RNA sequence: ACUGAAACUGUAGUAGAACCAAUCGGGGUCGUCAAUA
């Protein structure tokens, strides 16, 4: 069926933080700093199998966005609004890298504005 | 067993009215490949 990412729940404080670092050999609280490839002999492995990013955009960020709807049926409706209004700690799955941690996204509703 | 002459195929008339160059699509992501000893 579809695939999907879960979301990496439980990646502890400072996992993200200051990415540049190749933590990824030390299991701080844990976990690996698996997003990053690691070093090879001391130098990066900027090889053509990974890409590189110059930066992402922060957690904790925010956007605002609108979705214009026609004709939706209230099952058609109430399928879109579960989406928008779930439970704490759902969170979806957005851009790239999302194998790796990316891309977890809190979704909610603004109600004055809809 | 005396050529008729003279006479604008012209005058009026918008190739135009209606018609969305548009519909769908996360710049995304994991284990394969080779066959013998």
């Amino acid at each position: 069926g579809r695939k999907v990412y879960p979301h990496h729940k439980g990646l502890p404080n400072g996992y993200w933080s200051n990415p540049t670092e190749d933590r990824s050999q030390q299991a701080i609280q844990g976990h690996y700093q698996e997003y990053r490839r690691p070093k090879k002999d001391g130098l990066e492995q900027r090889d053509d199998q990974n890409r590189s990013v110059k930066g992402w955009v922060k957690p904790l960020t925010e956007f605002t966005f609108e979705i214009d709807v026609t004709n939706l049926s209230e099952v058609e409706l109430g399928a879109l609004l579960w989406l928008l209004t779930l439970p704490d700690l759902h969170f979806h799955r957005l851009g790239g890298g999302k194998p790796l941690g990316f891309g977890s996204v809190r979704l909610d509703i603004d109600p004055d504005k809809t």
